[PDB]
């Protein structure tokens, strides 16, 4: 029967009763790192985050090796509560900026990251620690910088590229920066690779670096938690509905549904 299956929708997503966050030009990852279009998303919370097909990044060219996993982690958690922290950044210059990441017409950078360069032509071996003495877990986002040329590498860090090691008592992550010119993006042949690390209470964050480090300014709180993300170009209207799809919201009364596999909230079984 067809009275058991739902096939239609208004085409709109209803803004109630689930907290929906429309990304517009921004991906979740960009709102996390702090891309300048995405400054309004700071410390926002949500039950469902909606990515758009038109989304574009407009900052430093970067890649995230474990993109999906990170995008999914932060998704479930459903918060961007960030906390600034006082790292001991001695011996280095802070707040590097780029003409590729524009903010108020001035060269800037990802709001949540800290680009360290040499100070007086020295870049000491960093041995900096940040303990989690809190009750909850801390989520730290950091990166490694891959300059286009050796000339840039010496300009920025005053020595050749060496290993970056981010470890805790439970794990260790080690990256080797790779000097090499990758195709220009926003006139930038350099790249940044994004990595992440979770620190449990009583555990400690340990950073080891001789350059190429793109440092965190602090941590996000990690829930997880049942929130989510859906890729959809569907418009948003004012209404109430418990079940949302990428083709729009639908009512939750039939046992089945053939509009789309992906749903959030109290929904029918997909059938087809
Ligand atoms: C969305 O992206 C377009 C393309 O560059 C841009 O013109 C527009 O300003 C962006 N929207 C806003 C206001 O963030
Ligand atoms: C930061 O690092 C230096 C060298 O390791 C140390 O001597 C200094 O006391 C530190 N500053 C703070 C506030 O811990
Ligand atoms: C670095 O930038 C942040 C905000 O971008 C600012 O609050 C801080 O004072 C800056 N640090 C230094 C030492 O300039
Ligand atoms: C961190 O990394 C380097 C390269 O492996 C290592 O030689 C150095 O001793 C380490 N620093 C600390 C804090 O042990």
């Amino acid at each position: 029967g067809s009275e058991l299956v739902q096939s239609s929708s208004t085409g709109e997503i209803c803004n109630s009763p689930h907290q929906i966050l429309d990304g517009e030009n921004c991906t979740l990852i960009d709102a996390l790192l702090g891309d300048p279009q995405c400054d309004g998303f700071q410390n926002k919370k949500w039950d469902l985050f909606v990515e758009r097909s038109k989304a574009h990044s407009n900052c430093y060219p970067y890649d995230v090796p474990d993109y999906a996993s990170l995008r999914s982690l932060v998704a479930s958690s459903g918060t961007l509560e960030f906390n600034n922290e006082s790292f001991n950044w001695t011996g280095v210059t802070q707040n590097g900026t780029s003409s590729a990441c524009i903010r108020r017409s001035n060269n800037s950078f990802f709001s949540r990251l800290n680009w360290l360069t040499h100070l007086n032509f020295k870049y000491p071996a960093l041995n900096v620690t940040m303990p989690n003495n809190e009750q909850f877990d801390k989520l730290y986002i950091w990166g490694v910088h891959h300059p286009g040329t050796d000339k840039d590498q010496i300009f920025l860090y005053a020595q050749a590229a060496g290993r970056i090691t981010v470890s805790t008592k439970r794990s260790q992550q080690a990256v080797i920066p790779n000097v090499g010119s990758r195709p220009r993006v926003r006139n930038i042949p350099s790249r940044v690779s994004i990595y992440w690390t979770i620190v449990k209470p009583g555990d400690i964050l340990l950073i080891n670096s001789t350059g190429n480090l793109i440092a965190p300014r602090g941590y996000f709180k990690i829930r997880s938690g049942k929130s989510s993300i859906m890729r959809s170009d569907a418009p948003i209207g004012k209404c109430n509905s418990a079940c949302i799809t990428p083709n729009g919201s639908i009512p939750n009364d039939k046992p089945f549904q053939n509009v789309n596999r992906i749903t959030y909230g109290a929904c029918p079984r997909y059938s087809k």
